């Protein structure tokens, strides 16, 4: 029933409050998911001008709930089974010899707009690493976001490797932990361990003349048969 939310093109709206090694800033995103095809299309304006951190880094925390499911594993979409009242995504994102991010993040309907309020704290960033000193290449790799439920606490868990380009021809690391938990109170589906496979394709809007990023991502549930 929460699955009926998802039939169609649904609008939403993303906004992030950063603040990275004491640096400050402000991210507001919109566009629309359509989960029968996995599809999502986000543009995301910087509010403070020019960011402290890459955006590719922003990726991952800037809405798993618009993945396709395939009708046989249906009943392990934890995502859209806590709607409509939401879910509060959290990660600790580990930069490999670098700075780390901790965000938490509240994605729930509002009317019929899906809406996701993320707060990231970054720390221990070195001023000349790769990612304050914005070494980053402004492309992404794509892979699989492993899921596994977590019981005791009625939710799931992911973790998954994003593997940055550097300008250099090195890989920038960044380890994901995530953790999921409804904010109602009525039963959700926790599912069998399986994975999410994505397909992220980052772009300008040569229209726009704000600091900004466009997002095209196609996720799709695979891994239970």
């Amino acid at each position: 029933k929460g699955e009926e939310l998802f039939t169609g093109v649904v609008p939403i709206l993303v906004e992030l409050d950063g603040d990275v090694n004491g640096h400050k800033f402000s991210v507001r995103g919109e566009g629309e998911g359509d989960a029968t095809i996995g599809k999502l299309t986000l543009k995301f304006i910087s509010t403070t001008g020019k960011l402290p951190v890459p955006w590719p880094t922003l990726v991952t925390t800037l809405l798993q709930c618009f993945a396709r499911y395939p009708d046989h594993m249906k009943q392990h979409d934890f995502f859209k089974s806590a709607m409509p009242e939401g879910y509060v995504q959290e990660r600790c994102i580990s930069f490999k010899d670098d700075g780390k991010y901790k965000t938490r993040a509240v994605v729930k309907f509002e009317g019929d707009t899906l809406v996701n309020r993320i707060e990231l704290k970054g720390t221990d960033f070195k001023e000349d690493g790769n990612i304050l000193g914005h070494k980053l290449e402004y492309n992404f790799n794509s892979e699989n976001v492993y899921i596994t439920a977590d019981k005791q606490k009625n939710g799931i868990k992911a973790n998954f490797t994003v593997r940055h380009n550097v300008e250099d021809g090195s890989v920038q690391l960044a380890d994901h932990y995530q953790q999921n938990t409804p904010i109602g109170d009525g039963p959700v589906l926790l599912p069998d361990n399986h994975y999410l496979s994505d397909q992220t394709v980052l772009s300008k809007d040569p229209n726009e003349k704000r600091d900004h990023m466009v997002l095209l991502e196609f996720v799709t549930a695979a891994g239970i048969t």
